[PDB]
């Protein structure tokens, strides 16, 4: 299997640890952990193509899209590969976050190993706002927290 | 060629940003950048096995040896795959870093991509100390800051 490990920090209070695990190479990935200091709701959960954090969340760059495809949820056959829909903060603040996926790798050329996990400051629309912006980011606003995606023991 | 970046940042004052870029995957790997907020002298300068923040610097674990080799300086044939050696802070506590090494690698089964750089409170002494220390960590003491080795545009 392949293990890694994503701390979300950012400029607010907004602070998770996120795992990944894919027990085959293209097989699914299971992420799961938590996320508190997040409004009540839903919240865009998004793979960023760069692992870069020399200005905070916004050197991250766009939704990782190595197939050059539109922004959608991740049930759509068309969505970006880092697009992994919302995590649900509780009213407490609290997103439990558990997911699995099989468009995102943790290995062969497309790879999120290196690159930026990110919780945004609203709801990721899955492509369905009637506008560019839902297309390209789901309308999912600010970047409230991210991590470079490392390996795990 | 492939360009990683690594933010490093820690409990104290030391902070930095290190850029990889290797032009073959057979070829070595340049690395550069600032640190600062050291104390003037050599620090021990490592890729750790982990890129596991958890629990800040600790969980990236110890330098990273997919060889199974023991501690040594970047010239000796007997290393670490992330023993990287010293960095020199001037008296204003500036780390200009300029190392090419031939031993790690930005792509393969050896990869350093998502795993962690840190930087060191003392002196690496490159394994020749005399002691079982020397022989795992260069005797380099605490852990000041460090960063995921992220993918970078
Ligand atoms: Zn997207
Ligand atoms: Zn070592």
């Amino acid at each position: 299997a392949t293990k890694v490990v994503c701390v979300l920090k950012g400029d607010g209070p907004v602070q998770g640890i996120i795992n990944f695990e894919q027990k085959e190479s293209n097989g699914p990935v299971k992420v799961w952990g938590s996320i508190k200091g997040l409004t009540e709701g839903l919240h865009g959960f998004h793979v960023h193509e760069f692992g870069d954090n020399t200005a905070g969340c916004t050197s991250a760059g766009p939704h990782f899209n190595p197939l050059s495809r539109k922004h959608g949820g991740p049930k759509d056959e068309e969505r970006h590969v880092g697009d992994l829909g919302n995590v649900t903060a509780d009213k407490d603040g609290v997103a439990d976050v558990s997911i699995e996926d099989s468009v995102i790798s943790l290995s062969g050329d497309h790879c999120i190993i290196g690159r930026t996990l990110v919780v945004h400051e609203k709801a990721d629309d899955l492509g369905k706002g009637g506008n560019e912006e839902s297309t390209k980011t789901g309308n999912a606003g600010s970047r409230l927290a991210c991590g470079v995606i490392g390996i795990a023991q």
